[PDB]
């Protein structure tokens, strides 16, 4: 099975940082799903652990602008 990440977002509070982010890992070869949440300010990342990384998430998500604390690794 995959692996969840969550990460706390800061200013992400409209659906278009959002769903660009969603969108553009979406894009990267080895996500299964995502969750990018705005409210409770935090980010859901579902990626199999051999094709991509926190890293790729994290850079390509900070990348944007938007900083991201990614400190969780409740996979199921
Ligand atoms: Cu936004």
């Amino acid at each position: 099975g995959e692996v969840v990440l969550k990460m706390k977002v800061e200013g992400m509070t409209c659906h278009s940082c959002t769903s660009t982010i969603e969108g553009k890992i979406g894009k990267l070869q080895g996500v299964q799903r995502i969750k990018v949440s705005l409210d409770n300010q935090e980010a859901t990342i579902v990626y199999q652990p051999h094709l991509i990384s926190v890293e790729e998430m994290k850079k390509q998500i900070e990348a944007m602008g938007f900083p991201a604390f990614v400190k969780k690794i409740e996979g199921r």
